């Protein structure tokens, strides 16, 4: 005979399974159904539902996924869910470790607004079916809208070495880690193991930083597309002043990477080494008034009013293979870095136009060599002294 | 108490429900499970399968897929229940609201003929397990078989305006939208947010285009296969005359596309602004009765008779990485912009061979400039006066 104490559950008497506690009956077939993982369902060629299973979605999580409720919340706790990491670590081995867990795969197929910077931890592979493509009204992705626009709507991981020998993760939207930080332990990396394919990126307007692609060696991106098209005032376009910031990711692959911006496109600063941006499509939101933005990340020696859509310094050396840039008053800002001009600034067949042929300058070097590649499109400003 | 009318049903007397009516007993749950979305079945870590399935497959449609049943009209049901775009539409304003609709994926996992051409709307992800290579059965993919052979196997969306000022969809084969017509008004491209990863496509002997690259704008390609490695006969090849006509398509990458073909590989005109063609493996069925071979679609200075892999004008400046070119009598006919000989001809290291040395010209240079690289491999025909 089996005892059951008064105030008992089957888990806390055995659990259920065989030898134990066995569910019968439709209300627990119902139930067993609703609450397990899948092992009940049998598929083919053999095994069970769960053995398939893999992907996971903010649904999971009842976000309400359109753009308007804040599912800041649901999508923490989806990345939580596939790696928690603490804002504050002991030491070294402790923030090298989240680098070593399981990665899982996950994917947006609706709107998702936040309104929190969200903070990619490593081994974590993200996917929306298309990207967008200077779209009007962002369907798939997430949606950015905080209450302090001085800050970055993705970040990726990187820990920063307290008096204390403690480390804590940035949360500082102008922050990036130097070569050199990397070197010294000032800095450790906790951005591996990251994929993203079509992330589609929206951001309410005078938000700072689109994404802060910082420590992330190694790390791909294809198809990831920041900015709405949501019409001709670039002032209420739902894009970022800065698309993307990025910093000590050598080995760094962006495929097809599309910004539309407001400010600046892309920045890239101090270490890179090997990292590729290829077929790249970056646009400020047309050109009215480009002429008036002012560079955020920049260069010392560039001085210059205007939007700048591809900005390196420091000792960068991104290899820019066949972007196109459209609608900036400077395609190119380029500094090397200020001992000894190191970062070669290379542009392979650089697609770049603008409306009216508005424009200051396609090429602007600082301290710098460089290799570029005409490939017969191109044009100067309309002023017939200073543009060139 | 509750009174239930005759004639009544759960729905039509309150709805099933807290509060309401609820399922009981396992007929209910049987039929439940059948006729639901999955919402049952929870997994892990939480949530149900209905917040997991995304991706759409043609048996959701039945279709037979083995090649011989005629499943058109169970694909374009597929594509109806993801973008279903009117064929007639009021204002430029209706036919782009259409690229702003949910994108969804499609898996192809079996052989699907059809008779029709497929117009794929925006906001359309395919993809099949591998690319096809010089396959000599397909087993995965689309195999077009029409009554009427001079029409295209699968086409973009391009609108184009009418004398009374709506818009119609573009049916007739030879059509391809300008560069002007998109800046006139004369076409609305509704092709955004189109990825193609592994499609295999094949085609009944005699097709006159595989596939219509139009309007494609941002649009992406990987591992796309057109054609079938049947025989040593390519007059019964199961492929298509001319592989893909693209025009229109600024931005668009076709990565490591793959073309057999009897008549012209890929044909690029007008306006396609940055596109790349990447790692292409471009092949006509054997050099047999290749000089015979008409081009279809060239420009006015072309002239001569053979085959063509790829032909390139009207200011189109696509650049061609790394392709492997075989068995062609022209590997490359381009010519530049009629007016201003605009758009330079991009060729880096192009694999090019042919068997029997039989060759009529490797780069047709027609009214342009251009900026080729060699690597070390070519030949020049058997015409110890014309070849070169
Ligand atoms: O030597 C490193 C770098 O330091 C300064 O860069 C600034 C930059 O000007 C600001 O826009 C912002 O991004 O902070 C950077 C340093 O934290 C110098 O101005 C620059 O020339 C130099 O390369
Ligand atoms: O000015 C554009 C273009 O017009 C003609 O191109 C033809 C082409 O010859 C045909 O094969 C087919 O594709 O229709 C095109 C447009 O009607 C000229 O022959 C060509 O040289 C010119 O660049």
């Amino acid at each position: 005979p089996k005892t059951v104490a008064p105030g008992s559950t089957p888990a806390s008497t055995g659990g259920v399974g065989l030898g134990a506690w066995i569910s019968v009956g439709d209300a627990s077939l119902r139930t067993q159904l609703a609450n397990g993982d899948g092992s009940l369902i049998g598929i083919h060629p053999q095994g069970t539902l769960n053995n398939v299973l893999t992907v996971r979605t903010p649904e999971q999580y009842n976000a309400v996924g359109d753009g308007i409720a804040d599912d800041t919340s649901k999508l923490k706790e989806m990345l939580s869910d596939i790696n928690n990491v603490p804002e504050t670590l002991p030491d070294a081995a402790a923030v090298n470790s989240y680098m070593e867990q399981v990665a899982v795969k996950i994917d947006l197929t609706k709107l998702y607004r936040f309104t929190e910077t969200l903070y990619i931890p490593p081994g974590v592979s993200i996917e929306i079916p298309t990207s967008n493509f200077f779209t009007r009204e962002c369907k798939q992705g997430l949606f950015y809208d905080p209450v302090d626009k001085n800050t970055a709507a993705i970040s990726l991981m990187v820990y920063r070495k307290q008096p204390d020998g403690s480390y804590k993760l940035n949360k500082d939207v102008d922050y990036y880690p130097t070569g050199l930080d990397i070197d010294n332990g000032d800095a450790i990396t906790c951005a591996r193991k990251i994929d993203i394919n079509n992330l589609n990126l929206i951001t309410a307007p005078g938000v700072k930083v689109g994404v802060k692609w910082i420590g992330g060696a190694g790390c791909t991106t294809k198809g990831l597309s920041i900015g709405e098209n949501t019409g001709s005032d670039i002032t209420t376009a739902r894009l970022p002043r800065v698309g993307l910031l990025q910093s000590a990711s050598w080995g760094s692959i962006h495929e097809n990477l599309r910004i539309l911006y407001k400010t600046q496109g892309a920045v890239f600063i101090d270490s890179n080494g090997g990292a590729a941006v290829n077929n790249a499509y970056i646009s400020r939101l047309g050109n009215t008034n480009g002429e008036l933005e002012q560079a955020v990340y920049k260069p010392a020696g560039f001085t210059e009013v205007g939007d700048v859509a591809v900005t390196q310094f420091a000792g960068s050396e991104v290899k820019f293979n066949s972007p196109i840039i459209e609608q900036a008053s400077f395609d190119f800002v380029h500094a090397g870095r200020d001992t000894d001009s190191y970062g070669l600034f290379m542009v392979d067949k650089p697609h770049i136009e603008s409306s009216g042929g508005k424009k200051k300058h396609s090429f602007y070097l600082i301290n710098t060599s460089s290799n570029v590649t005409l490939s017969g499109v191109g044009l100067s400003g309309q002023d017939p002294d200073l543009d060139s």
